[PDB]
């Protein structure tokens, strides 16, 4: 506690003999603590109170002891310039390997042995609105059997080394007629199913239909999308082909309450639901009070994924007033979904099409909206011809040709 | 061999006196081997058999001794957590500087002195279908006179720090009429020349036309694209302007056989071919059995690049049955081409156009396909006008206005 420019080179920290430890090393209020290849092993984990950390109660621990200085092989609190390279770590019977908290904001984490703790590899618990965290995490810790929590992925500046966006959407600048604002999407361009809530005020957003639970079948009335994953041929064995997507991180805007829900489902080849989850507006709070992330675990053997927005109470709701709370926290809606690939680009990452040699993709399409031509009633056999000539002239001038 | 948490700090490893060495250091079956600034120099390379590694036979070595524990200044085999920072290295007369093999899967490589070996800087020889490798390589080793092999670029998680995509294409979800499936592109939109194989089953893919060798001229019958590089003006000397692109990396899907070829050509100002190559379906096997990468070396003084698909045997082929082998390995075709820039963003990287302030690029075009209006034969001088009014109404409603 209270040190600066500390180097721990080589050496070892181990709990041989099963003593009761909150952590192997606890670091608080230091500036630049650096660990070079130290050997870490054999912890028998407890919380600061004295509660044992086992598998059976692991989830309980993560809810009730988030702010505790405990729960990891190395606990880091209020440390500037933390850094650990890639040592061998094993036999970790606590919740995580590294825990970060209390405005530890420029850390850097090398690739140590993955999947040794009980729940995560890196557990980030930084939680104050005025902090600006930005860390660097080795990519092989993220696509592993345990991975990192949603807040660590929020704060990981190099997140595009393991993932790509499979959905990116934001609201327009200029509202469409008719509307009273431009805080949400005004069309259903990004979605295969569902509808807009109301055609007289498009600024109410999407329509949210009732669904009793997150594992129920979705219908064409609901707002949702579907895509298929891990499509290998008949001459490939599944033991060799592997799984295409390991985790999915969803980011969207925060609100203090609401009955609307973001829902995600992983389904097998014959339509059956393998796993599923939904999330409420106040779950999206890793970067309170604006936005946040949540994590979905894709089970092995999934063939399709469905994602969307629904209503958890029995009536037809609106994105504006049942997910965004009347824009009390955010004035611009956005939705980004990141796919973490099981193996970097084995199946080819998803991203927008492009070609440096094709002008349609290199610069875009130069067509413009045509000026409004009034419907014509001229019946002397040439007013119709003049209108046709006007329409053809507009088509030629506006790019459609 | 068989160690864990090994640190080699400072020091030196050198072959002064020309002893016969397979490597300077050999590491096998270790966990966390870390090298901090060690001085490596002067190796006289041999293989494990006893074959001298010279320039004259270098290519032969890379084919026949890929699985040998030899051929580099540092050879790493089955090591977790390998790490080397940036020491000075010189006089490396063997194939590569670092060689990685046998499921070394979370490595990290700093920027040591580039271009000291005979063929590569980093040589990745990991080759098992069930491994998931993900490494971090300093960017300055990739755009150097030797660079890294295709497999290392495959496994390099930070590959978007040195390159950008100049072609990215994948197959649609819903097939177009008429087709028997949706495993390949159904349109020729991304391509300037060539045609689809058949108009009665679009799921046969592109048409592949005959080409006798990869250095022959391409015609408008062949499926190919062209773009120009390194466009400096009259007041710039070429010794100052330099070269825009250096190593071009292509991945696409694997298949066990086929006569189709992916072809690439670098051409000088007056249309002449400076260099060229083509690749078979089974060349794309760095991530067997799904996809893989190959590398093309752009010669200095190139002014244009052409890339595309052709047939190496004298008859007209199809992408489905002569490059993808009837979808025996992949159900989803894709093609990504990565340009490694000679000097970062000096000439401006290529990527799709965008503007946060323009709604056409911020959210997309809201136009929708019009409902089918049947051809009309009404000749009393007003049925034609009713049809025109219907067409104008559809145009106004569908966004064209």
């Amino acid at each position: 506690q209270g040190l600066s420019n500390v180097q721990y080179i080589g050496g070892q920290l181990s709990g041989h003999g099963s003593p009761r430890n909150t952590s192997l090393a606890t670091i608080t209020q230091c500036n630049s603590f650096i660990i070079y290849g130290t050997d870490l092993e054999d912890i028998n984990g407890f919380t600061t109170d004295g509660t044992a950390i086992t598998a059976d109660n692991i989830d309980t621990i993560e809810s009730n002891y988030l702010k505790d200085i405990s729960g990891a092989a190395i606990v880091v609190s209020s440390c500037l310039g933390f850094k650990i390279d890639s040592p061998h770590i094993f036999k970790i019977k606590t919740l995580s390997t590294i825990k970060l908290m209390n405005n530890t904001y420029n850390y850097e984490i090398g690739g140590f042995t993955p999947d040794e703790a009980l729940k995560y590899n890196v557990w980030d618990a930084n939680g104050l609105a005025t902090n600006r965290i930005s860390g660097v995490i080795h990519p092989r810790l993220v696509n592993s059997r345990l991975g990192i929590n949603s807040v660590a992925f929020d704060n990981m500046s190099n997140k595009l080394d393991v993932s790509s966006l499979i959905h990116n959407e934001t609201s327009q600048i200029i509202g469409l007629t008719p509307s009273t604002g431009s805080n949400v999407p005004h069309t259903r361009i990004m979605w295969s199913n569902g509808a807009m809530y109301s055609s007289t005020d498009l600024n109410n957003g999407f329509r949210l239909n009732y669904l009793s639970n997150h594992n129920e079948p979705l219908t064409p009335m609901h707002l949702y999308n579907e895509f298929s994953v891990s499509e290998f041929g008949g001459s490939v064995t599944e033991s060799n082909a592997l799984d295409e997507i390991k985790y999915i991180f969803i980011q969207t805007t925060y609100a203090n309450s609401g009955d609307g829900r973001f829902i995600i489902q992983a389904l097998d080849a014959s339509g059956s639901v393998l796993s599923s989850n939904w999330y409420s507006p106040q779950s999206f709070n890793s970067t309170f009070p604006i936005s946040g992330f949540v994590r979905f675990d894709v089970p092995t053997g999934a063939k399709k994924i469905r994602y969307g927005f629904v209503n958890s109470a029995n009536y037809t709701g609106s994105l504006r007033s049942h997910f965004m709370s009347g824009f009390a926290y955010n004035k611009r809606f956005f939705l980004k979904i990141y796919a973490v690939y099981n193996d970097l680009g084995r199946y080819g990452q998803f991203e927008p099409p492009y070609s440096v040699a094709i002008d349609r993709f290199r610069v875009g399409d130069n067509t413009t909206q045509m000026p409004s031509i009034p419907a014509s009633s001229a019946t002397d056999v040439a007013g119709v011809n003049e209108v046709i000539n006007s329409l053809l002239a507009s088509l030629k001038a506006n790019g459609f040709m």
